[PDB]
């Protein structure tokens, strides 16, 4: 796709924004353990067809955007980083769509459902969110490695 390189630059910039916001997080929440069962497997061995890679990456990003959009819907009044991250994720989704013309996808949807359920069971607390954003650094990292495969 003519946006291959642009897509990798979108990913790198979203990862940068998410890392910076996590590092500036005003909370000293406890690193107290937590596992979200991210199917890292997908891109760790490239165990999927290209026609399967694309829909899985698109789902990862759409869900990532929905989640940060929801965080934004309730974050502090001027969290400019969160806004930029949402904007950068939407931009990446738009580029992937320009490039356009279920089991693994279901596995992604379950992973993200476990995220919302965790947020729900914690009443969307400030620390429930810091924990989820650190997990999101993992989800965005694996989806970036997958995007590379579709690219390279």
């Amino acid at each position: 796709c003519y946006l291959s390189r642009k897509l990798m630059l979108d990913a790198r910039e979203n990862l940068k924004l998410l890392d910076r916001m996590n590092r500036l997080s005003p909370h000293s929440c406890l690193q107290d353990r937590k596992d979200f069962g991210l199917p890292q497997e997908m891109v760790e061995g490239d165990q999927l067809q290209k026609d399967q890679a694309f829909p899985v990456l698109y789902e990862m990003l759409q869900q990532s955007f929905n989640l940060f959009y929801t965080e934004h819907s309730s974050a502090a009044w001027d969290t400019t980083l969160l806004e930029q991250l949402c904007t950068g994720l939407q931009q990446q989704l738009d580029h992937l769509d320009t490039c356009r013309g279920m089991d693994p996808i279901v596995t992604v949807k379950k992973y993200f459902q476990g995220i919302y359920d965790y947020l729900q069971e914690k009443g969307y607390s400030d620390c429930a969110w810091e924990i989820v954003r650190v997990e999101m650094m993992r989800a965005l990292t694996v989806s970036t490695t997958l995007q590379k495969r579709l690219t390279k």
